[PDB]
């Protein structure tokens, strides 16, 4: 049996945060009136991979003894960007990261050593850090890219606090396998 495994930072959304995407969203929805709200927020550190199930145990063992050693840190996030999956079936409205992104790409060096040591595909050769707010069905880039983002971006930059964006707080690693997640604390 192969089981869909993905390794990822959840957000602890702020009541700030939330309030920002009640904003955001309906602006956007202007241009995409399909485009759906994130239910929960998180930043990926890989490649959907597929694991045998036996080896799911002993992937997220080998996964916890090196994140649990890793420390928590902070980042920016506060730049909307527009994201399309590979097929370019779902595009989302996300917010790429810039101060912290040296500390994601340490702790995709130890999520990609695992992905070794399990013979599993390693991490995006160009990653762009982000965190999705909304998405939709279909490639709706042509949509949202220019006057839309221009305004998501300003509604951004007028965010108050703007600490809630400038300062996010990383808490803790998480994987998905088939339905199954596993949580593990940063240092
Ligand atoms: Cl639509």
């Amino acid at each position: 049996g192969n089981w869909a495994t993905h390794v990822y930072v959840p957000y602890e959304a702020k009541e700030e945060f939330l309030d920002l995407l009640d904003v955001l969203l309906p602006h956007a929805q202007t241009y995409v009136p399909r485009l759906v709200r994130m239910k929960v927020f998180h930043l990926s550190l890989s490649q959907s991979v597929v694991l045998r199930h036996h080896w799911i145990l002993p992937f997220v063992q080998a996964l916890k003894a090196r994140m649990t050693s890793f420390h928590r840190f902070f980042f920016t996030a506060n730049q909307v960007k527009i994201y399309t999956n590979q097929e370019k079936t779902r595009t989302f409205i996300g917010l790429e990261v810039t101060s912290g992104h040296a500390q994601f790409l340490d702790l995709v060096s130890e999520v990609d050593r695992v992905m070794e040591e399990f013979n599993l595909t390693t991490f995006y050769q160009d990653p762009s850090f982000h965190l999705s707010l909304a998405w939709c069905v279909g490639d709706a880039r042509l949509q949202l890219e220019g006057q839309c983002l221009q305004e998501l971006q300003a509604i951004v930059d007028g965010f108050e606090d703007a600490e809630v964006l400038l300062r996010v707080h990383t808490e803790q690693v998480r994987c998905k396998s088939g339905n199954k997640f596993f949580s593990m604390p940063l240092k």
